[PDB]
């Protein structure tokens, strides 16, 4: 006889596997330690592949990767070794017609090499055939060799390095718009012939953080088609792989991730918002898919301003009239409007400090300054105005309150007889909050006054 056996004496497996590593992008070459058993010690023994070794895809023919194999430290092919007896060390191994250990190394890779083996289950035959001397006494070994390479499909950015995990989109007040973010991507996959099939797993949404009902839709495109819940198809010939690429890396694609108010001409509630954009593509007939989630977040800054109804800024000058005649200050009077993005909110009133006509030339006689807003008198201590009673929805422009009263009248300390005689100055500190927000608007009114004894 010749037989092959592996050095502790079990029969050769019929069949192999070569474990793929996604991470190195290869194949671990199997290796078995054999010994020849033979007939014959002295005759050489010459060895021979029945036919060249492939591995081809189970789903397509035209995918092979050539399969090497060694034996005893020498590569086989169609064309035979002769191994003299000399060198199969038969007096080592202490056996009558086994030969020392040979090692049987069975190897895959791309026929070109350092390249990346395509996506697919490959299988083929090794089939080892060894003689004896001038003879036929010829064994075949049989091996079944299987590889196993699982669809791969990354979105990188194209330097290469993974999308970001979050997006902030910059909010202008002035446009009461949100600025795209946009980035351009590449595609990377070992299976570069299948279509790419890109959806998102749910309708996108710019969520009040605070507020489940307060939303704005996400826009998201990739590669120039507006994406939905519903599949869109970009055939790899639309995607730009270069005939000189394998790598299977498309051209770069621009992906934008918008938001706008649900209604065109409106402005955005104050407020943090987010919402995960969830990317989904697969390759085609792979039913491999990659997901990439993007938490998209904007903040509305709140914003509050009073003004005169009419958008003027209230004036930092006032003087008060006094008639000699009536011995009393006319107040004075002005409509003033509450501008705000966030009219849910309480509205707080109060005084910064405590505002006095003091005496130009000798800081002493003070003439101490009633501030009224809203039919509400007012002090250092707050007044609370609820968003209902501003009446925001009253009027007019969204988001400004109806017309409220900003009344000054001084008619100094103690009551029913005349002030003294005297050019008088001070100054009005102002304060509104928009309540639980952090933001606060001063507004400082400068308030002159005379009695002069040489009128009436
Ligand atoms: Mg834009
Ligand atoms: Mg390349
Ligand atoms: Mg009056
Ligand atoms: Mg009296």
């Amino acid at each position: 006889m010749i037989d092959l056996l592996q050095a502790d004496g079990n029969a050769l497996p019929s069949a192999v596997k070569l474990a793929y590593s996604p991470a190195s992008k290869t194949f671990e070459s199997y290796r078995v330690m054999t010994q020849v058993h033979t007939n014959d010690a002295t005759k050489k023994v010459i060895v021979k592949l029945a036919d060249t070794p492939q591995l081809t895809d189970v789903l397509n023919s035209t995918v092979q990767m050539p399969i090497s194999v060694s034996w005893g430290g020498q590569v086989l092919s169609t064309t035979a070794k002769e191994f003299e007896a000399a060198a199969l060390g038969y007096s080592a191994s202490g056996v009558n017609g086994v030969s020392s250990s040979q090692e049987l190394v069975i190897s895959a890779a791309p026929k070109t090499a350092g390249t990346a083996p395509t996506a697919g289950n490959y299988s083929g035959v090794v089939s080892l055939v060894m003689t004896l001397g001038s003879d036929n006494k010829q064994v075949e070994k049989n091996i079944t060799v299987t590889a196993s390479v699982d669809p791969v499909i990354d979105l990188l950015q194209a330097d290469g390095n993974a999308l970001p995990s979050a997006v902030k989109l910059a909010y202008s007040p002035a446009s009461k718009t949100f600025e795209s973010y946009r980035v351009m991507t590449q595609v990377h996959t070992n299976d570069a012939t299948k279509k790419v099939i890109v959806k998102l797993a749910d309708t996108p949404q710019l969520t009040d953080v605070l507020n489940s009902t307060v939303q704005m839709p996400i826009s998201v495109s990739w590669g120039g088609q507006v994406l939905s819940t519903t599949a869109k198809e970009f055939e790899a010939a639309a995607l730009g792989y270069s005939a000189s690429g394998v790598n299977g890396v498309s051209s770069s694609q621009e992906l934008v991730i918008s938001a706008a108010p649900k209604t065109a001409g409106t402005a955005p509630t104050a407020g943090n918002y987010s919402g995960v954009v969830s990317l989904v593509m697969t390759l085609g007939s792979d039913n491999k898919q990659v997901e990439k989630n993007i938490t998209v977040t904007a903040s509305v800054d709140p914003v509050i301003d009073l003004l005169q109804a009419d958008g003027n800024a209230l004036p930092s000058a006032v003087k008060l009239a006094y008639s000699p005649a009536s011995k009393t200050f006319e107040s004075y009077r002005v409509m003033t409007q509450v501008h705000t993005n966030d009219a849910t909110k309480k509205v707080i009133v109060k005084l910064a400090d405590t505002p006095q006509l003091t005496d130009v030339l000798n800081s002493t006689v003070q003439m101490p300054i009633s501030v009224s807003w809203g039919g509400q008198v007012l002090s250092t201590t707050a007044k609370e105005f609820e968003a209902a009673a501003l009446g925001y929805s009253a009027s007019g422009v969204n988001g400004v309150s109806s017309s409220q009263e900003l009344v000054i009248s001084a008619a100094p300390k103690t009551a029913g007889t005349a002030p003294t005689a005297g050019n008088y100055s001070g100054v009005v500190s102002l304060v509104m909050t928009l309540g639980s927000d952090n933001k606060q608007v001063e507004k400082n009114i400068t308030v002159t006054a005379s009695v002069d004894p040489v009128i009436l």
